[PDB]
């Protein structure tokens, strides 16, 4: 109420067939999946409910501060390519561009799942300026961690795991939302980094249920490397082979009661369905926190 960025009048109004011409320029674009999923989730991700501040309205990813956050540098690569083809479009925002590229990330990864959903996705979205983004005022949102991304800094602040409920309740996540989009973001390849932190799948881009399943494995030993125990190894029993890296925010989920409880739901032999379902459903849910008009 106190503190409210302002957003401009909207000057675009793309059709249902804007969208799906905008939806082939982004995926005959060169964008990855991963690279696709990363620019959505770092637009959306800004959230936080209550103060109701940051989300995808906006595409203030595109501006500063948020343009320059380590969180960020690799999201952002994304943003010339996008940029250009809002402009040769000119039927659609940066910030509705932005987000419809997580849709089309999503679907494409879903489809080499052998998978066919389609990504619900809400167009209206305006591109703020530069004067309507306080560059102090959204500094304080720099995420100190964002475990969907297993991004974590200041490692003297609390805990990777904790910052993990943090943000989740931040985009007011339920348990299973955080655990079904962990996981999903884990195989889309959508850490913040080039890591391999909780990657734990041969076919990266591929929205599969793989996280759970090799998390839950029992195939496979995992140690702390160190002794702060920020980083995992999870080695092979039989080969003897060093298999998968993970974080804290990667392993809580087989540590913690209720977190495990849920990622056996996904790791079943049946689940994939529920668990793509449930990606997307949750996907859709961070994408539009801020679409209060919509609602």
């Amino acid at each position: 109420l106190i503190w409210q960025d302002p957003l401009p009048q909207p000057i675009y109004n793309p059709t249902e067939q804007d969208i799906i011409d905008l939806k082939f320029a982004i995926a005959d674009s060169g964008l990855s999946v991963s690279e696709l999923v990363s620019v959505a989730w770092a637009s959306a991700s800004t959230f936080r409910g209550g103060d109701k501040r940051g989300g995808a309205n906006g595409a203030r990813l595109a501006l500063m501060p948020q343009r320059d956050w380590d969180v960020n540098a690799a999201a952002v690569r994304a943003l010339p390519v996008l940029e250009k083809i809002q402009k040769e479009s000119g039927k659609a925002s940066l910030a509705d561009i932005i987000v419809l590229a997580g849709v089309v990330g999503v679907e494409k990864a879903a489809s080499a799942a052998g998978l066919s959903i389609h990504v619900p996705f809400a167009p209206g979205r305006v591109d703020a300026r530069q004067d309507q983004t306080d560059i102090e005022m959204f500094e304080l949102l720099e995420p100190i961690a964002d475990g969907f991304r297993n991004y974590r800094a200041r490692l003297d602040v609390s805990t990777t795991e904790s910052l993990l409920i943090d943000k989740a309740q931040q985009l007011t996540l339920t348990a299973p939302e955080m655990t079904a989009l962990v996981g999903g973001m884990r195989v889309l390849g959508a850490n913040f980094d080039g890591s391999k932190n909780g990657v734990f799948t041969d076919r990266v881009g591929v929205l599969s249920n793989d996280f759970f399943v090799n998390l839950l494995d029992m195939r496979y030993e995992w140690k702390a490397t160190d002794e702060s125990k920020e980083l995992f190894e999870g080695r092979d029993r039989e080969t003897g082979e060093v298999k998968f890296t993970a974080s804290r925010a990667d392993l809580v989920f087989g540590s913690n009661s209720v977190l495990r409880a849920v990622a056996e739901v996904y790791a079943s032999s049946d689940a994939h369905e529920k668990f793509v379902k449930d990606f997307v459903a949750a996907w859709v849910k961070v994408m539009n926190l801020d679409r209060f008009d919509l609602l």
